[PDB]
């Protein structure tokens, strides 16, 4: 759901960060 892709962007910031 909404949450789910919302788990996605943890990646980004995981990769950003």
């Amino acid at each position: 759901g909404f949450k789910r892709i919302v788990q996605r962007i943890k990646d980004f910031l995981r990769n950003l960060v």
